Formats: C-alpha cells, sequence, structure tokens
C-alpha cells in the first residue's frame, strides 16, 4: 500500500510516530507486510475545505486488492481514530480516497507486480 | 470532490482567494455543495513541461459522479479560464486529469459514503 | 503523461538534469512526444517504507495509453534504472504506479482529449 496523507495542519503538529502507527494500522487492517507499506506525509499544506482554512486531512491509498466495500469501512474508521487522537481533527474533516490497482499498473523491484507473480 | 493544483510558478503569482473561486466553479458546474469540496494548492513546485521549466499548471479532480463526458468539458473551459485569469496561464499550459470515485472508494465523517448512502 | 516523483532523499541528490532525463526516457519508452510530458519532483519529503526513514521514491505515471502489461514492464525497468544511477536506490526501495486514463477524464488546451480528436 502507498498512502499519503496532505494536512494544512503545522508539520509540529504531526507526530514524529504518525507514519509508524499508520504502517502498523493499515499492515493489521489490510493484512499487508509492514515491508508493503509507505507513507508520504505532507504538513503545512495550502488547503481549503468548504472553502474554509480550518483544519483538514486529505488522505490517498493505494492497494492491489484489500479494499473490499467492507474493508474501507473498518479503514476509515481507524484511519479516522488515528486523525483524531494525535491531529485532533473532527471526523467531518478526514476526507480518504482509496484506489485498488491491478497488478499490471504497480511496479516494484524492476518489474510488474503482475509479471513477478503466477 | 477533491482538488490537487501543482504549478511551477511561485506562491506570489496564484492569489489568495484562488481556492475559493474554484470551490464556487466547481460546486456550481458539478452540483455539488461547497461545503463538500477540498482544494490543495502546491506552488513553487520543481515540475517541467517539454523537459524545461515553462509555466504549467497540473490538476487532479476527484469526484463520485458529475464527471460525464459532457460535464468535463464544461469543467475543464472552467477551470481553464479561471488559470487563465488567474495566473496568466496558457490553455496548452493547464493539464486537467479527472478520477471518478465508487462510493465504496471514499471516506468521509468516520465511514465510507457508500455506507452513509 | 503526467508524472509524480516523491522522495525523502534530500533535493540536493536528484540532480538537475533528472526531470529532463525521465522525459526523454518516458518519450521513447511510451511513444509520446516531450512536450505532452510533465514531470513534477517533491524531493526532501517525509516518507517512511516499512516503518523505516531509508531513501525511497514513490513514482506515479499518468497517461492515455502506452500502458498495456507488457509497456509497464518495460517502463518499470528503465524508470527503475534511471533511479538506481542517478539517486542510488535499490529497486525495492523504487514503486511505481501507473494511471491509463480515458480520454474522456483528460482536460487540456481548454476542452477534454476526447472532445478535441477524431
Amino acid at each position: 500500500p502507498m498512502v499519503r496523507v496532505a494536512t494544512n495542519l503545522p508539520d509540529k503538529d504531526v507526530p514524529a510516530n504518525f507514519e509508524l502507527r499508520l504502517t502498523e494500522i493499515l499492515a493489521e487492517s489490510m493484512n499487508k507486510p509492514k515491508s508493503r507499506i509507505a507513507v508520504e506525509i505532507l504538513a503545512g499544506q495550502r488547503i481549503t475545505h468548504g472553502a474554509v482554512r480550518n483544519p483538514v486531512a486529505v488522505i490517498k491509498v493505494e492497494s492491489i486488492g484489500s479494499l473490499s466495500a467492507e474493508d474501507n469501512i473498518r479503514h476509515t474508521e481507524k484511519i479516522t481514530q488515528l486523525c483524531q487522537e494525535e491531529l485532533k481533527l473532527p471526523k467531518d474533516k478526514v476526507i480518504i480516497t482509496y484506489f485498488d490497482l491491478n497488478p499490471i499498473h504497480v511496479g516494484f523491484n524492476g518489474t510488474t507486480v503482475a509479471a513477478a507473480t503466477v
């Protein structure tokens, strides 16, 4: 999984261990190994939501599978909870998009995932 | 809807009200509430186009619906016009990608849009 | 094609000609004109992979076509090679996602690509 978290909160408010907690949470929720999870944090961004600069997080999650309708309810609960605890965001200021990728559309280790598997 | 605007133009050239105008324009063009539109601006970025640093804006629009073939002509006209007026970019330096998302693939307010609707 | 390269390597380690080389390589591999290739570099980013801050590159490639199963093997090899030569990344620290866009979903020159073509 590849995760991008963008917030208008300053970097100061995103704790040093946030990426590590998000990695653990998604490893468990998605049944994926930590060694295949990347997290990018962009803080202090110019973001509006509803045309106001209230604190907000916009999150993108890409994965090959583990993104069923039921799975995404669980991932959303867990990610939203982490944002509430660590960033003090309200739930209506956490926006997540999930991209369920075909293995022919992911390169890793010098080839596609499709070309590396049975 | 979630909109990301990246440009190699300096932040100076992207006026303070750009996000607000883009919000209004897309609320009207897509028939969605302003309160459900997020805009991210990344200015002063390291971007090339044609392998040199000519001014460019690269825009991503994610939405559940309101992204039909006909809709996207309209959105493109309006977004491009705003970039012409406010950033002084030519229309061939405004590149937009639209992602039409299934409601099971969007989390908001602690659950998926599908599960809430 | 619209290409986004995010790395936790400092900007210093991403040479000034990286975008130019990537443009040429993808123009050739994807049979697309240089004048329709944009490359964004985000360097010095807060990125973890496997919950560590080891050097990593996360790359997104969007295009109308030129992203078949076979094409993507080739693109992955060439992009990974460039990252090895210029950024000194190991191949298991280069992650690429490919998005194959319908022409109705791309705005360019003030209209959609679909609306501008035969």
